[PDB]
């Protein structure tokens, strides 16, 4: 077990096209996957639109779609295939109703969204009724994903977190001493490597991204690299045509999935219950 974890320590970008990954996924023997979506409704979204979204809030409802609406739309166009039943569990976190402690379900009895159509539909209905708040932690959304996976009896899931990457940090700490939010988020990423769960951070807005890269590349304590960072605004910024960016997004999202899936098998997680994952209950959507 010691040697198999240092085999899956860090996962580089080992694929230059979507086709290479699609093939690597076949060769890996991936037959069934499900998506979970988490959306950052923290107040940082108010100022992380400075350069990338014209001094507006990333959650601003205008005449054209905001980076959250864009990401939901492009995830639906590129990854909807990887949810086998097209029912998407969708959760908000970091509004006044949840802060850094909970998540809320997009629909009432934690009814899953009917495709990315309803994820987008509901995002629009929900965000104007929210108070963007904080602090910012991924612990609750990762716990929610862990609970979904555990209750499924270890079915492979991909948690897609759309976020501005601004997790609460000690602005003056000189060494690498961690905020409570960082610490709990890291503990959650570590806990989640006991389960057949892949995480993909779809970054929107200006960054900075130092911490999302830390989560991507450098968490020694975890059983396998279960975290990919995708700079979605860097990709959409580029000069090339729309469909050529959609492809680059898809490649970047799926980049770590082949080795991650293999890890769930080699580490004896796929189709197993861990047994000791405390059940998390999502709050209802704000009304
Ligand atoms: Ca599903
Ligand atoms: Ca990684
Ligand atoms: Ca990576
Ligand atoms: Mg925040």
């Amino acid at each position: 077990k010691k040697r198999l974890e240092r085999k899956y320590s860090k996962i580089s970008d080992d694929y230059s096209s979507l086709e290479q990954v699609t093939e690597a996924l076949a060769r890996a023997g991936l037959e069934s996957s499900n998506l979970i979506v988490g959306i950052d409704f923290t107040k940082s979204n108010e100022w992380t639109g400075a350069r990338s979204f014209n001094r507006k809030s990333l959650h601003f409802i205008g005449s054209s779609p905001n980076p959250y609406e864009q990401a939901i739309t492009i995830i639906g166009r590129t990854l909807a295939a990887f949810d086998e039943d097209n029912l998407i569990p969708c959760y908000g976190f970091g509004d006044a109703s949840t802060h850094d402690q909970d998540v809320f379900s997009f629909n009432s009895e934690d009814r899953f969204c009917n495709g990315f159509e309803e994820v987008l539909s509901r995002y629009k209905e929900i965000v104007p009724q929210l108070k963007l708040a904080g602090p910012t932690s991924f612990a609750p959304i990762i716990d929610m994903a862990m609970t979904i996976v555990e209750q499924s009896g270890g079915q492979y899931h991909v948690l897609v977190i759309i976020a501005d990457g601004q997790v609460t940090r000690s602005v003056d700490t000189e060494n690498g001493q961690l905020s409570p939010q960082e610490q709990k988020t890291v503990d959650a990423i570590v806990q989640a490597s006991k389960l057949p769960l892949s995480i993909v951070l779809v970054g929107v807005g200006d960054g900075p991204w130092d911490m999302m890269r830390e989560f991507d590349d450098n968490i020694p304590a975890r059983a396998f690299d279960n975290f990919q960072f995708v700079n979605f605004t860097e990709i959409m910024a580029k000069n090339k045509a729309q469909s050529l960016k959609e492809t680059e997004f898809a490649l970047s999202a799926l980049m770590e999935i082949p080795q991650q899936y293999k890890a769930t098998i080699e580490l004896n997680l796929l189709g197993r219950r861990n047994g000791y994952i405390p059940e998390r209950f999502p709050l209802p959507p704000p009304m």
